[PDB]
């Protein structure tokens, strides 16, 4: 349980660990673009580059959520901290601050999750149907970081709308892993029974 006078620091933290995190999700999931043309070839090679490249560009629109939601952090915390830090700031209003924590934490471990669906899947023999909830559940990570991010916000700078628009171009990458997935899975099915 994190320490109020710490919790400043702690946010901090957590959203610049989420933030590796879905740097290191997009390196990953691009190595493997290399490593499948090793695992596999054909038609399954080609719907499998199409799905990690659908996966590439979801957590490229959650890296950009992710970087907004913080600048619309800074900002609620800069325009009502007033003559505290942001310290007393983030340790005044614990409960909104520990919602950030918790939300941030959920993005991390999904893109996590999300890079290891795609890995057994694509080079190994995971299912398709992991990659689909996985991205489902991502997506439902981030809309909860953003409303972690709303409760103390306005319609105000770095833009509460920027951020808005930011999950609904997530949840559409999210959508497109799944219609890529699907597309692809019947599109290997369907070779090989003629």
């Amino acid at each position: 349980d994190v320490r109020q006078e710490e919790l400043g620091a702690v946010v901090d933290k957590e959203m610049a660990a989420t933030s590796a995190a879905i740097e290191d999700a997009v390196r990953r999931i691009e190595d493997m673009m290399n490593q499948a043309r090793h695992a596999s070839s054909g038609v399954k090679l080609e719907v499998n580059e199409r799905i990690l490249n659908s996966c590439t560009d979801l957590m490229k629109a959650i890296r950009l959520l992710v970087t907004t939601s913080t600048s619309l952090q800074k900002e609620i915390v800069e325009s009502g901290r007033g003559a505290a830090t942001q310290q007393e700031f983030y340790a005044k209003n614990s409960r909104w601050t520990e919602g950030l924590i918790s939300a941030s934490k959920a993005v991390g471990w999904g893109a996590t999750q999300l890079v290891e669906a795609a890995d057994k899947v694509v080079l190994h023999t995971g299912k398709y149907e992991e990659l689909i909830v996985c991205s489902h559940e991502i997506a439902a990570s981030t809309a909860q970081l953003v409303a972690a991010s709303k409760v103390k916000a306005n319609k105000h700078s770095p833009h509460l709308s920027r951020l808005q628009e930011c999950s609904r171009t997530v949840n559409e990458r999210a959508a497109n892993v799944v219609a890529s997935t699907k597309s692809g899975q019947e599109q290997i099915e369907d070779r090989d029974t003629m």
